[PDB]
Parts: C-alpha cells; sequence; structure tokens
C-alpha cells in the first residue's frame, strides 16, 4: 500500500525533526513533538518523564550535571506497525563531539508508539529506550 | 512513480525486521526471511550459506566460536535498482557492545537481491557481503 | 501525501547513489549529481567549489594531500521541506577504513537544495557542510 509506504517516510521525517531540535538543546520544541500526556523513558531503571513540562524539566536538570558538547542522535532499522496508533521499533547510536575528541555510543534499541494529533501532524505518545551496555551487564 | 516509492520503504522495512531478528539472536526468524534457496555470502574468502538451514546453522557455529555481548547492524544508503526481482545496494556499520565497551566496525558495502514470496511479502535471494578492512588489505 | 513520501524516498535513493560514486573514487559521476552551477561547501572556512569541474578538481587536490583507505559517508535523520526545489537537512557520519583501523568522525550536520533536471531526476544544487568538531571549537 502506497499509504503503509507514505506511513513510514512520515514517521522517518517526524523522528528527524524531533532530534534535530534535541541535539540543537531546542528542548521545549523536542517535547512538543510528544503528546502532553507523553511518556519518556530515557533511561533503564529511572522512571518515565510523564508530560511535557517533565520533558522539559528533565532535560534541562540532565544537561545542568552534563554539559561544551555537542551530541547527534542517529536511528536506524526502523520497523513499524499496527485502527491509530502505530508502533515503531529502530536503533539509536549516540554520538558526542568533545573538545577532546569524539565519543561513540551507547546503542539504545528504541520502542515509540505514535498518534496523530488535531491537526494531522504525528505526536510521540511514549519513549520507550533501552541501553544495550545495561543488557549485556549481568 | 508512487509504487517505486513504496517498494523503497518496504525493502527498508524488511531490512529493520531481519536485523531485529538476527541482533536479538533469533537465528530461524532471519533464515525464514531468505527464499528457501538464498544464498548468504557474510564473510569474504569463505564459501556462502545456501538455504535456511544452512544459514541457522553457519549462525549458530559462529556463535559457538564468538559468544557475553550484544551486536547491532545499521544499514544506511540504501539505493534500489530493477520485472520481480529487486537489486539493493546499501552499507552495514557493525556495533558489538561488550561488558569491557562499544566496538565499531568494520564496515561492508552490501548488495542483497529480494523477490516476493508466494503470500507477497518480501524474501532476500541473496546477500553478499564484503569488508572494507579486506578490501584495503593488499 | 503519497508524492511527499516519493519525493523523500527519491532524495534517499539519490543521496545514496552519490555517496556510493564518491566513496568509491567516481568523483566526475558524483559532480554529474549536482546542477552544472552547483555549490559544494565541504569544509568550513574554505570556500566552496562552484561547477562540477571544480567539484572534481577539488576531489582530485584533496585525494593527493590524503590517499590506502576507504571512506564511507552514512547519512541519517532526514527532513525535508518547501514549488520547486526542496532543502533537505540531515546528518553525515564519516568512517574511514585504514590499514591501522577505522575512525569514526566526524559528524557533521547537512543542508543539501534539490531541483530536478531537464530528465526529471534530482541534482543537487547546494550542498552546505557544517562539522560537529568546529562548532564545538570556541
Amino acid at each position: 500500500h502506497w499509504s503503509q509506504a507514505a506511513l513510514y517516510a512520515e514517521v522517518q521525517q517526524h523522528q528527524a525533526r524531533q532530534m534535530h531540535a534535541l541535539d540543537e538543546g531546542k528542548f521545549e520544541e523536542y517535547a512538543d513533538t510528544f503528546t502532553p500526556d507523553g511518556v519518556f523513558r530515557h533511561t533503564p531503571g529511572r522512571d518515565p518523564a510523564i508530560g511535557r513540562e517533565a520533558i522539559v524539566r528533565e532535560l534541562n536538570e540532565f544537561h545542568e550535571r552534563y554539559a561544551p558538547v555537542q551530541r547527534r542522535h542517529m536511528f536506524t532499522m526502523l520497523a513499524i506497525d499496527e485502527d491509530s496508533a502505530v508502533q515503531a521499533d529502530f536503533y539509536t547510536l549516540v554520538l558526542t563531539t568533545r573538545v577532546d575528541g569524539l565519543t561513540v555510543g551507547p546503542s539504545c534499541p528504541v520502542r515509540d508508539v505514535l498518534v496523530r494529533g488535531a491537526d494531522g501532524r504525528l505526536l510521540t505518545a511514549s519513549r520507550w529506550v533501552e541501553h544495550d551496555n545495561r543488557t549485556v551487564a549481568e
């Protein structure tokens, strides 16, 4: 189906714009790409930020503890699945450039749940991030 | 064409699901995404696994020689080409997380040949993996 | 829209083929994917190559200063935007394999401007590359 394909591109576009905002420190913008009740589980062991204000607050607190740095998130291996929410499985690779060099990792399998807002744009209802280092740790 | 575009997304979805299975150690599942006569040339110098049982066996033997580890394969730079088989050229980046850290590489140009099975889903008839370290080696 | 989606896949296909040519040292081929007046700003601080002959010349001079090596460029996080030119924002990760190992980085945010040539194929009118190490440098 042409619609399935269109949805796939749409999710890629959505995800890209989210990370363009995040990576450039536009935390409000990033939060606005989630539903008003959005769940953001960024780190295993830690409770998710729920809601836009919590996501923005969480990002601010994390930036205060750990940032002269440029982070880039790179998504690959998108697979989507099902009458109005879509699940998205994919891989994230974190890159961090600092004055003393580039760091690669961690790699993170992620599950997103996406819905369509009142204006027809996609919003992220849920982002559930796992860390491969945590998985290996045992 | 909307169909060309749809095919492109379809191949991306197919490839993602293949690697989700592989990376999580679901070797039977991965093998089932190939044709029953599928060719899997994973390593230069070594003969391909041909057929699903050979792919599963090959993966098992490799897991026995070399695996407390989590591997992720990341595909980028997909280009497809032609009345019923499609050729796919792309790049693979291997990531391996172990207790003592993350390894990046090798990078591998790959050619896939894809066909459509009796139920209309894509299957991989052929996967031909080159290694950039082997290429540089001279 | 099915056309928006089709355009997104089209840009991905275009970009992939460009890098397949570049990475394999087919500089003329790469240059032919730009408009005859194409702007290629590969490095901050340095003036862009403008025109196909300048791009080919620039690539030759760079290959002469710095190349037994295999480079791969990996694009992720494509976002496109607008009646006949399209802007494309995305991330590039450079990988370089040499006899003594693999190098990862730099990471480069890039903006492309794409138009359609007389035969309907996409051409790159402009490629503006930023380097995250340059950004961090301050």
